[PDB]
């Protein structure tokens, strides 16, 4: 083909930085490659930065769009799952990502958004108020959204790494009671 490759920014956090993963592994990476097959060659810059919250890629995007030598063509925002674990407010990752949105929007780049979708453990009301947060945000910012962006892998445990091991309540006393007798041992008379 001719011409210059496509610049894409992949602005995101572990699931673009590919935490766990090897060189040439991450998302960004085999989606660079995939895009062969559409007709594209891309260069996507990969701007995912493990353990990045929403105000933490807030704090940042002016400087990663400022430290490009060719302007994106496309952005493509996937933010909020840290907020969720640490159980932070999602009216207020609602706002930290819109401040990233319209950054974008000044610069003219278009957008798609990555659907992140909040697990039950923090129960319904948290996990409806997150999950509504990305199709609000695409309809206001006129950004295109893939609503459920880990959904491929959401049936699929033997394609998600192991790593975290947080026991639930009932995990935690199956650990209380094999390990009590070791504690009582242990502790002098």
């Amino acid at each position: 083909s001719m011409g210059e490759s496509r610049v894409i920014l992949a602005f995101g956090d572990s699931l673009f930085a590919g935490y766990g993963l090897d060189k040439g592994e991450s998302y960004p990476a085999k989606l660079e490659t995939a895009l062969r097959s559409h007709g594209i060659n891309a260069r996507i810059i990969n701007a995912g930065v493990s353990g990045d919250t929403t105000a933490a890629g807030l704090q940042r995007i002016k400087f990663v769009l400022d430290s490009q030598p060719d302007k994106p063509e496309l952005a493509i925002v996937e933010l909020g799952g840290n907020d969720l674990l640490r159980g932070l407010s999602p009216a207020e990752a609602r706002q930290n990502l819109s401040g990233i949105l319209e950054e974008l929007q000044r610069r003219k780049i278009p957008i798609l958004l990555m659907g992140m979708r909040a697990p039950p453990n923090l129960g319904a009301k948290y996990q409806r108020e997150f999950d509504g947060i990305y199709p609000y945000l695409a309809e206001k910012y006129d950004a295109k959204l893939v609503p459920f962006f880990l959904e491929a892998v959401a049936d699929r445990p033997d394609l998600i790494q192991k790593d975290h091991v947080h026991p639930t309540a009932r995990g935690v006393e199956e650990l209380v009671s094999a390990t009590s007798n070791a504690v009582a041992k242990a502790l002098p008379a």
